């Protein structure tokens, strides 16, 4: 019979509020927040209340809906006669969550969790009849790379993974289609059987591969329904790919754009990834001005001055790498000397102790074989800086006449 009264105060008329009984979980959260401690902390109540705020999505979808209220009469939603414990003299905690409004509305209350019994300004008198004022924040839409470092350069074939997030109006129903379209810049390819939507079955939307290598996500509006008002979160990898050297070096945002029926959101691009790239000059070692032709070299890694593994592929088609050495990737120069690999990660991004290095299979016509591979370093922009006459040197010691 004890109970209290809950008023909600939004600013706005015409505001869906869902009360949920988060009893359970606030007693689980709050357990945790004290310890082995002798008393419960002071702020204890407010680090419980935040740990089920957090949650609040997949609770909104278990827990018991305890009232449902909408903001009439100067922004006000009432929920009378919260009992302040349950049967066993608990004390109650609830969810109170926005579940509609207006389609207009742009800013939505942020989900926030009561535990009682709350006491007045004395800290002493338990109040019957409570005023909350719940934040506002605004939702918009996001594209993001997920990658926890501070560096985001990739080898070409490597997977990277991206995040999009799009907001569905509050009358998603009263609407027929809501598309995700991918548009990834020159150089990244997105993977759309990689596709994944939480909480949406695949049953429930196509895919349709576009020419610029991203792709199209299509959703009728009517499997949204539970979606009303919320974030949409998908997931899916891409790789890079290049035709075009003028990439090497350049950051390559994803771009994705949502749309309900004809009216699109803003576009939104994730943070640049980065491939990278090394240039090479083969020349005698007695005199440098002198390029090579005929010398072949094919990329491999080292660590502790023994060759590891080699590369195979390159920019375009991807590299792999492992301890088959067949058919490596091998490069052949010219009379000018030149020679690269290109669309590779960092060196600072490759395991521990380990190195590229470029390891001589053929010797230009007269000259010796290098006994041993050749170290190199990539970094952020050492390959487009650099013009291939000024690459690498890789010095060649010329064999000698014979005589008597």
């Amino acid at each position: 019979t004890e109970t209290a009264t809950v008023t909600l105060h939004k600013y706005l008329d015409g505001v869906e509020f869902t009360a949920y009984d988060v009893t359970s979980e606030y007693a689980d959260a709050y357990k945790t927040a004290t310890g082995d401690k002798n008393e419960s902390p002071a702020d204890a109540a407010k680090t419980a209340s935040a740990a089920v705020a957090k949650k609040a999505d997949a609770l909104q979808k278990t827990a018991t809906v305890v009232g449902k209220q909408t903001t009439a009469n100067g922004g006000l939603a009432s929920f009378a006669n919260l009992p302040l414990r349950d049967a066993n003299g608990n004390y109650k905690a609830y969810l109170f969550a926005e579940t509609d409004a207006p389609a207009n509305i742009t800013q939505k209350a942020e989900p926030f969790v009561l535990a009682m019994p709350i006491y007045g300004a004395d800290g002493k008198t338990v109040q019957k009849s409570i005023n909350i004022y719940p934040k506002n924040v605004k939702q918009s839409d996001k594209k993001t790379l997920n990658d926890n470092r501070s560096h985001h350069d990739f080898t070409a074939g490597e997977k990277i993974n991206y995040s999009i997030e799009t907001v569905v109006p509050w009358n998603i129903a009263n609407k027929k289609v809501y598309t995700i379209t991918d548009n990834p810049s020159k150089g990244l390819i997105m993977d759309a059987d990689t596709i994944q939507i939480e909480g949406l079955a695949s049953n429930k939307y196509t895919v349709k591969k576009n020419a610029d290598n991203g792709f199209t996500i299509t959703i009728p509006a009517a499997n949204l329904a539970a979606f009303a008002g919320k974030t949409l979160k998908t997931t899916v990898k891409g790789h890079l790919s290049i035709e075009d050297l003028t990439l090497i070096d350049t950051g390559i945002p994803n771009k994705a754009t949502a749309k309900v029926d004809n009216e699109a959101h803003h576009e939104v691009k994730s943070e640049e990834v980065f491939t990278g790239g090394k240039k090479f000059v083969k020349v005698d070692g007695s005199n440098q001005s002198k390029t090579l032709a005929g010398a072949q070299f094919q990329l491999v890694i080292v660590k502790n001055g023994q060759v590891v593994k080699y590369a195979h592929g390159n920019e375009k088609d991807g590299y792999t790498f492992d301890t088959n050495n067949t058919n490596v990737a091998t490069k052949t120069t010219g009379e000018n000397g030149q020679f690269e690999f290109a669309g590779l990660k960092y060196s600072e991004s490759l395991e521990a102790g380990e190195s590229y290095a470029v390891k001589e299979v053929k010797a230009p016509t007269g000259y010796d074989l290098l006994k041993d591979p050749v170290l190199f370093t990539v970094t952020k922009d050492s390959y487009k800086t650099v013009q291939a006459a000024d690459g690498q040197k890789i010095s060649n010691t010329k064999k000698g006449g014979f005589l008597p």
